[PDB]
This record gives structure tokens, sequence and C-alpha cells, in this order.
């Protein structure tokens, strides 16, 4: 049944290439990612959540992301209520390999914590650096509402979760004392990073 | 017929769960939710309700609130025309036994007003109080834009009514001599909790 | 095939009245509205006219508009620019004999106008005064920000083009020299009623 | 199967018509409008895209605007990050022959490529002047915030891509040495009309 939910709409995203006159290979590259993306399953997760309450969202988002709390010091070791409120405003995303997730030089207003997949850190001369399951990144811009220090690129398909600029903020005024724990990485890699 | 709607709704709730691989006893609990909050039936209530004109969705939400009304005194004893600018601002919401309603410490932005059920308001150390049928709760981070004073779980399946902080301000500057009503509730718990 | 659309929502009002279990003058009183306000047919009228261009919807507008454009002098000796930039902004509304639209000392945030019907102005203590196809009224609020200087009650089946604050005053702000055209006639309103 | 939703909406569109007893030569010049706009085909082009993420929606409107892009030297010559941050955010309109996209004296919020067609730029008296394919216009308002310095017409069918002074100027943020380059060609046109 959700099979066949994904298949409707996948068929309207078959019509949008064709209209549009999409190539071949990047046809390819659209279904690869609405596979990965959606594992050939779609309901309406919105209408959904909707219709629950706070403490049964809360619920199902901590059973959802154990692994990524358990595996993320941040997470793992903080006030499970923090937690709960980070989850609550985290956006499920994928990406495919090559892809520039940030662009060095932008107006950041987003920050990824990385579920699964490996990322490069890359800026203008510093030697490559690497990020994979349980770091997080783009938290930087986020704290100085400034230009982002690096891009970041997908090596592998990346099962990313987002957090927006004015979520992060909502956040931390809530739990003001984790602002801190993010600072203390962002001055970490400025560090390293020279600039 | 909307027997039938609310079917098709919890067929994609089930999917969801199934996709997610819900624990059984959670699905359960969901299930149980759904039941109680949409007692077997679904409509487009937005829809509905935005067909209509003003006068006509007042009187539905006085008619529908007939016993919530009569059962409260700051309600019953007021200006009607008050007491159909907050009901129409109202949303329906039901919780389960255990449930934190409202968390201690967290930022509150909306009050609820119980129709049925029974409540538990627990503070760091002054034995837990009670609230049922007619009470209301959460007003006191809506006076004064701090922190939640206190805890409050549900005991009973709770059918409640939440009014957010921006449209109990919007009330209030239409009618502000009910603010003193809130405000001399709010003082007088803020006494007995000594905090 | 729109008497089809009409009917199909129609039937979920049907539902949702048998729910909350309305009584019998209600239901009748709601079946008249929709009648009155749909005339048996429905379409989804925003993403239509949200399909179109800027010039297409405002020559449907003005087409749909001619007589109370040609019946209202505000309307008929204006700049036609200023009168397509308010009907692109009126909502058509229908009120039922009794209906309360304004209540005296609520804060307003709409105006109206007149096709076809006629309400009466309550103040006080000044004699009940009637409007009717061709005038407009609750304009008082929205050039003072203030409280509302009279009720406003429909004698008959109203059908009535409303405007909101925000809307009024973008197109007062493209078309200055019409302010005071509202102006004068609120402070001749004034006047009458002392008050 | 998109031949077959475009013949559906647009099936709704004639009840439109028909409900509201527009004339024949209305109803067919808006049956033009959709044969032109749509070209027979219709998908959910917003839940599609909204579906994706950011690399595959750029790579799509880079693409789909390879010739408008290669056409105009503003984004030909342009760094590609600012042209892809321009396109992600242009509207596709069409206009037919005679339609005042632009009226002089009016507030301005928006600006206008030209993929295709040609319009007439009209001023008081200053002789009329032509604009097509690879050109713009109406961004002297979105630089000065005041008002429409001419009238702009469709001569022929045109398929225009719109961009909002919010999304003009958030872009313009990211990339403030673009600036100059419209700053430059508002001030020759401002010369050039003496007004
Ligand atoms: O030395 C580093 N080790 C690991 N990560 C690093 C290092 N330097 C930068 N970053 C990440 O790159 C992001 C680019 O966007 P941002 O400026 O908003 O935040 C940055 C950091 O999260
Ligand atoms: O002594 C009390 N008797 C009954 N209720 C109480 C008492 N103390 C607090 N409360 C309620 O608990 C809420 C917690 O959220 P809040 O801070 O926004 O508002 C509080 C009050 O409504
Ligand atoms: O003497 C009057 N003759 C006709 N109309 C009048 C008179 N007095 C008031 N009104 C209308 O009643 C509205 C009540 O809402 P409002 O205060 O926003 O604007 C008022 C006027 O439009
Ligand atoms: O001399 C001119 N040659 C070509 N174009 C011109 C000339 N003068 C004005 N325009 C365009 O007309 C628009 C009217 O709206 P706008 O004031 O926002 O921006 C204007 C310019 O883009």
């Amino acid at each position: 049944s959700s099979r066949r939910q994904y298949q409707e709409k996948y068929k309207q995203v078959e019509q949008y290439m064709s209209f549009h006159k999409l190539p071949a290979d990047f046809r390819q590259k659209i279904h690869d990612y609405y596979e990965h993306r959606y594992q050939g399953k779609m309901f309406d997760e919105d209408s959904i959540l909707g219709e629950l309450n706070g403490p049964l969202r809360e619920e199902i988002v901590n059973f959802n992301c154990r692994k990524l709390v358990a595996s993320m010091p941040l997470f793992a070791n903080a006030d499970p209520n923090f937690v709960t409120a980070m989850l609550t405003k985290l956006k499920f995303e994928v990406f495919q390999p090559g892809d520039y997730i940030i662009r060095e030089g932008t107006i950041g207003k987003k920050m990824y914590f990385i579920q699964h997949g490996v990322v490069s850190v890359l800026t203008k001369g510093n030697k490559e650096m690497k990020l994979s399951d349980g770091s997080y990144f783009g938290e930087i811009c986020l704290l100085t509402r400034g230009r982002r220090t690096a891009s970041v690129r997908a090596d592998t398909y990346c099962r990313l979760y987002s957090l927006s600029v004015d979520n992060f903020n909502e956040v931390l005024e809530e739990y003001p004392m984790m602002r801190r724990a993010f600072e203390t990485v962002a001055i970490d890699r400025l560090d390293r990073i020279g600039k």
C-alpha cells in the first residue's frame, strides 16, 4: 500500500522529467535519490504527526533517533529534554556522492547531523578533512551569522538531519548551557583551519 | 461515511508505524489515542469551518462548549462576547495517562482548560496537587513570559482545550479587564507553591 | 459537475453536524447559508485564480464586480486602477438575518461593502440607521485603530465584500488621495452619532 | 497522463467561467493563456521539487534555464553560484498581447527577465522602447523602493521569469557585487527617460 503511494508519486516525477526533457543520466540520478530517500514507500508524514499530540510525537522521534542520539556525545550525554527539543526540529535529508551540501562563502542558515555517510570538509588550502556518523557540521555560521568557512561535499550517499538557524536559536534559548558545547567545537575548528 | 474516512486515515498511521518498526505496545498506545481523539470519525474540520462565516462558527463553538463554559466560573460569569473570543481560539487536545503535558523549567507558550480528566501538578517539593473538569493551567508562563513553575502530568485520559500565548494576548487586548482574573489566580498559585 | 462538487462538500458538513449533534433549526440555518453562499456549485477558486496571471485575475474581478463598482460612487468615480487594487483584495461573505456582523466596542480589523442586502447600524442611543446596496461600513476602525463605534446587524440575507485593515492600508499607500474619501465619510458619521 | 491532469484542471476553469457567465471572447482568451502557460500538461511541481534536495533542484533549474542564462550577459558572465541563487527564486509567468505587465506610478515589488517575447516600455512622452529575449525590466523600483518609472506592455505572447523584491534583496545580500550591475543599468535607463 505504501509501495503503491510511492509508485504514484514517482510517476509524477517521471512525467515532470519527461516534460522538461532531462537527460538520461540525470533521470537516473533522480531515480536513485528517490529510492534512497523514500525506500519505495510514501505517506503524508506531516498530516500523520499533525494528528498526534506532543508526547506521542516526542516518543516517536526519540525511538527513531536512538542510534543518532547514542552515537553522538553531544546528545548522548545531554539533558534528554534538550535532546527531544532538538530531535523534534530535525529534517531528514539525503545527499548523493559529489553534492556540495555547503559552499564556502555563502550565507549559512542550517546545520547538519550525520546519521550515516562520509563528507569532505574543503577550505582554500588546509588539506581535506572528513566527518562521518556521529558528527555534525554547519554550526559556525549558525553561531556567527557570517559566511560559511568551508565547503562540505558528500563522498558517499549521506543520510543527514538538518537544523535551521531559527530552530537552533529557539532550542538554545530554552537550554542556554548547550550553546557553549557548540561554541567550543566551533572555536576548535576555526583554530584548526586558521581562519 | 465518517467511520470510513477515519479508517483510511488510520491505515496510513499503521503504515507509518510499520515502516518505522515501532514496538507493539507503542502501536497500541497510538491506536488508543486515535480512538479517544477522533472516536472513529474524521472530517476536514478546517475546510468546513472555513466555508462558514463568523456568526455560524461562533454559534457552533458556543454550542459545542456549553458544558465547558457553564462548569468554569471564569467563563460562566464573564461577558459572553469574551467567552466567544476565547472559544474560537481553543484547540482540542487529548492526552493519555502519564503524559507530561507541561515540564517544569521549559519556556511555556500555551495554557490548558480541562474539559474532562485529572492532572497532577508537580513541583520540586510541595506535595502533588490535582486539577480536574472546570479548571485550567499553564497561565503563569503566559502572564510572565518566563519558565514553567511546575510539571503537569495526566493521571487519566484528558480532554483539554489549549490556548496559545499569542491568542491569549490578542483576546486580553480586546477584554483587558479579564487579564486580572487570570493574574489573581496566578498570584495565588505562586504563593501556594512559594516559588 | 459543479452541482456534484457542492454535493460532496455539503455531505461532509452534514457529517460534521451529525457528529456534534447540532440541533435541527441550526442544521437548517447552516443548509440555507450554504445554498445562499455557494448556490449549489463549488470549485477550487484559489487554485484556479492562482493558475492565472495578474492581468486575467484583474479582468475577472472587474467583470464580476461591474454592478458593485457602478452602484458605489467611491468606486464609480475613482481611478479604475485604484478600483482594481481594491477589488483584487475583496472577500465575498454572506450573512443571514440577525447576524451581528460587527459588535460595538470590539477591535475592528475589516470593513464591508454591501453588494446586496440591508443592515442596521445600532449605537447605545441614537436611533437605528440603515445601509444598503452601494454603501459600506466598518471603515472607522480601519482609520482610527480603535474600537467599533456601533454594532451592525443584518436585517436581510446580505452579500458583502470584506476588506482587511492590512489590505485597506496597502491600497491606500499606493493611492493616498483615496484615504481622504474614506476619512470624510468617517468624520461625517462620527459627527452624526455624536461619539 | 499529464495530458489527462491538465484536462481535469481545465474543466474546473471552464466551470468557474460558466458559473460567473464570462463572455465568449474572455473564455477564449483564458483558454489560449492556459495552452500557452501549461502546454496541455500539468503536475504538482511544488510537491515534486519539494521532495528533492538543494543540489537536485539546483541542477534542474540550471538545466531548464540554459538558454536564458547564456543569452543574458548579466547571468552568462556572472559567478555561476549567483546565477543558481537567482534561478532558484524565479517564477515562470506568461503574458498575452496588450497586457500591462507594469503600470507607471504603481508601487513595484517584482522584476522580470524575458525568456521569449517583446515588450513595449511606455513613459508619459519619450518614444516607446522595446525589450526582448535576453533583457530584463522592473529593476528600478526594486532598487529605489519608489514608484514605477514606466508602463511595460506585452506586444507578443511573453514567457517571463519574475523575481520578487524580497528575493532580489536576499540574493544581493549574498552577492553584493552584483548589486552594482543592476544599479548601472537602472541609472542609464533613468538618464535616457530623463526622469
Ligand atoms: O577543521 C574542521 N574540522 C571539521 N569541520 C570543520 C572544520 N572547519 C570547518 N568545519 C565545518 O565546516 C562547516 C562549513 O560551514 P560553517 O562555516 O557554517 O561550519 C563549518 C564546520 O562545521
Ligand atoms: O499551587 C498550584 N495549584 C494549581 N496549579 C498550579 C499551582 N502551581 C502551579 N500551578 C499550575 O502549573 C502550571 C505550570 O505551568 P505554568 O507555570 O505556566 O502555570 C502553572 C499553573 O497553572
Ligand atoms: O451614522 C452612521 N451612519 C452610517 N454608518 C455608521 C454611522 N455611524 C457608524 N457607522 C458605521 O458603523 C460602523 C461600526 O464599525 P466602525 O466603527 O469600524 O465603522 C462604523 C461605520 O461604518
Ligand atoms: O529607457 C529605458 N529602456 C529600457 N527599459 C526601461 C527604460 N526606462 C525604464 N525602463 C524599464 O521600465 C521599468 C518600469 O518599472 P521600473 O521603474 O521598476 O523599472 C523600469 C525599467 O526596467
